[PDB]
DNA sequence: GTCGTTCGCTACAGGCGTCGGTCTGC
DNA sequence: GCAGACCGACGACTGTAGCGAACGAC
């Protein structure tokens, strides 16, 4: 069968993340935008673990479902240098050893979702492949709490020790990372990291596997792509709309080249902040080869449905609004990424008509794409003549 | 024209580095 | 004067009350 699946999210235990993120309303929300595979995320606070086992039906040692949406543990842990890493466990088991194995070196890994870990990443990573827990780094690029920010390279960071895939980020897609002839040898996830169960936050990026069942041994054959299983899809939000894409001010959130920030010392001119590097610059000095992996699984450029509809609409992205468009969108289609790449712009038409040709400017890249950086998102506008012209001249 | 409903924007919440400024024993 | 210890604030890890003000079915 062939699923999709967001293995990065948080709980409501961790930081900055919506109350609303609970086993009921992620699953919710999940079946409503067609989202087969959700990882728990936090699996390593075992309040968390108490409500999935309270919400949730067992299919095996390592997969729950709630809601008819299939569950695998998952959780980001921070370094000791400040640096995420996303793990997937196989059962509840290696959860709690894991758990009690950086019991004496965390003081909150009970208390939080995102625990940090006096230990480096060479030694996490060590100690997931001994329990073969899949490791690997989290938003590989981000400026502030990534590995690339701390590291030259893989091998700086883990040494000895082995990852089993790369979380991409939103503010990069696979060529950026293919960049790296490193990066060709291992596997790519696009997650959403989900703070808040809203249509634009849960399932924003996505992993679509072709698996036999929908078990966290499949999955773990769809990454490594061995007995015919595979990932063979990659989508994921356009680069350009992360929020570290372009390097930019952490403030005033104003852009400036790399040889400019460097020049400025990585202060803002104009507001005195510190000036952040985004991962478009930083992958293009890391830059090593020319060359892309042929086993790489397509990447498909996404941009959230309902940030199309509040474009058109011209309102916000949580107003009523869009809700109920983005409501009858997915009553009718049954997913967001078939109205955005699928799903013919006539059939949008017959829901929108100017939704329909905002998604056709947006497939045939005549949209304006405003590039986010230093934690501001990117913003997508569309040109009048699109809006104002009939669907039948566009092309 | 009324008055519930809805919108959009600003302020603010909360448990380990970085980054300026300050104090301290020479 | 000054190296170096000491210190406090600041923001990632982003979401949402909540508050004027505009809207929209009667
Ligand atoms: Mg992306
Ligand atoms: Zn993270
Ligand atoms: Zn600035």
């Amino acid at each position: 069968m062939i699923v999709d699946g967001d293995l990065h999210i948080h709980s409501h235990y961790s930081k900055a993340v919506s109350k609303l993120m609970t086993f009921p309303i992620i699953a919710e929300n999940a079946k409503l935008k067609g989202l087969n595979l959700v990882g728990t995320g936090d699996s390593l606070n075992p309040h968390w673990e108490k409500e999935l086992l309270k919400h949730s039906k067992p299919i095996d040692d390592g997969t729950f479902e709630v809601n008819g949406v299939k569950f695998i543990l998952t959780c980001e842990v921070e370094d000791k240098r400040r640096v995420h890493h996303l793990l997937i466990f196989p059962t509840l088991s290696q959860v709690r050893e894991f758990r009690e194995k950086v019991k004496i070196y965390s003081t909150n890994i009970e208390s939080e979702g995102r625990p940090n870990l006096n230990l480096t990443a060479e030694e996490i990573a060590e100690m997931a492949n001994e329990l073969d827990i899949l490791i690997g780094p989290a938003h590989a690029f981000t400026p502030w709490t990534s590995l690339y920010k701390e590291y030259d390279s893989l091998k700086d960071a883990y040494g000895d020790a082995k990852i089993d895939f790369l979380e991409l980020g939103l503010s990069a897609d696979s060529d950026m990372a293919d960049m790296i002839k490193a990066h060709h040898s291992i596997p790519y996830l696009s997650n959403s990291n989900a703070h808040s169960p809203n249509p634009h936050r849960l399932g924003r990026e996505f992993n679509r596997f072709e698996v036999k069942d929908v078990t966290f041994e499949e999955i773990r054959k769809a990454i490594k792509g061995v007995g015919g299983r595979k990932i063979m899809l990659n989508a994921g939000l356009d680069p350009r709309l992360g929020k570290y894409h372009l390097t930019a001010c952490s403030r005033c959130y104003t852009k400036y080249t790399l040889q400019d920030a460097v020049s400025l010392s990585w202060k803002c001119p104009k507001c005195g902040g510190i000036i952040k590097k985004g991962v478009r610059d930083r992958i293009l000095e890391l830059a090593d080869t020319s060359e892309k992996p042929k086993d790489r699984p397509p990447y498909v450029r996404l941009a959230p449905l309902a940030e199309i509809i509040a474009m058109v609409l011209g309102k916000g992205i949580e107003s009523k609004a869009v809700k109920l468009l983005w409501n009858r969108f997915l009553r009718e289609f049954g997913s967001e990424i078939r109205v955005l790449i699928d799903l013919p712009i006539e059939s949008i038409a017959s829901v929108h008509e100017g939704v329909a040709k905002a998604i056709w400017a947006y497939r045939n890249n005549k949209l304006i794409i405003v590039p986010g950086g230093g934690g501001k998102y990117g913003e997508i506008r569309i040109p009048e003549e699109i809006l104002k012209a009939k669907i039948e001249d566009l092309n």
